[PDB]
């Protein structure tokens, strides 16, 4: 997260770290056995780490559970990143409490101007790599479709939305991919891509979760 702030330990109880011997992507807990992340964060050998704050220290509250299966969206396109969503089922269910809790799926899509919270352990510099030990947070508004398409002409599908600041300085970045964009207590986006990090006129692009609620529900129900 570039231009963000320290969230505070466990203030984002649905945030998870996908780990394969190091932190590589973020994700969101939606029920005690399922997490949602981005399809391009897929790999085998994934351990889901819940209740984390400092990812390099066991401070307490952590639950490390292996993934039993990852379900990448059948229409995911690695070249355009269209349908960049993946569901991970956990080997055992997580114990939910106040430090580990799930976030709700939306019933409607959010509108431009809606303010949302993006969190993650991704890079904090737009030029160079500086990864943090604790969770970083950023409040960012959803932008209008016209400003998003003007910024990335030909690359935005109806399953993506832009959120951020056109002046630059605040944005999600590498290491944040797969994590949550929460607005009014509902999971509305998944960190997906962007051009560099916090560059002027190049806001972040997120997977539009409201277009996948029936797919998420039907898939969890049959697995
Ligand atoms: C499969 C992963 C281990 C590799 O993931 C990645 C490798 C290189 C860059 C990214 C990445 N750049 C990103 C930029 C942004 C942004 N809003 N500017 C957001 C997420 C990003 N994720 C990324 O997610
Ligand atoms: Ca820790
Ligand atoms: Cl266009």
């Amino acid at each position: 997260i570039v231009g963000g702030y320290t969230c505070g330990a466990n203030t984002v109880p649905y945030q998870v770290s996908l780990n394969s011997g190091y932190h590589f992507c973020g994700g969101s807990l939606i029920n005690s056995q399922w997490v949602v992340s981005a399809a391009h964060c897929y790999k085998s050998g994934i351990q889901v780490r819940l209740g984390e704050d400092n990812i390099n220290v066991v401070e307490g509250n952590e639950q490390f559970i292996s993934a039993s299966k990852s379900i990448v969206h059948p229409s995911y396109n690695s070249n355009t990143l269209n349908n960049d969503i993946m569901l991970i089922k956990l080997k055992s269910a997580a114990s939910l409490n106040s430090r580990v809790a799930s976030i709700s799926l939306p019933t409607s899509c959010a509108s431009a101007g809606t303010q949302c919270l993006i969190s993650g352990w991704g890079n904090t510099k737009s030029s160079g790599t500086s990864y943090p030990d604790v969770l970083k947070c950023l409040k960012a508004p959803i932008l209008s479709d016209s400003s998003c398409k003007s910024a990335y002409p030909g690359q935005i599908t109806s399953n993506m939305f832009c959120a951020g600041y056109l002046e630059g300085g605040k944005d999600s970045c590498q290491g944040d991919s797969g994590g949550p964009v929460v607005c009014s207590g509902k999971l509305q986006g998944i960190v997906s891509w962007g051009s560099g990090c916090a560059q002027k006129n190049k806001p972040g692009v997120y997977t539009k979760v409201c277009n996948y609620v029936s797919w998420i529900k039907q898939t969890i129900a049959s697995n």
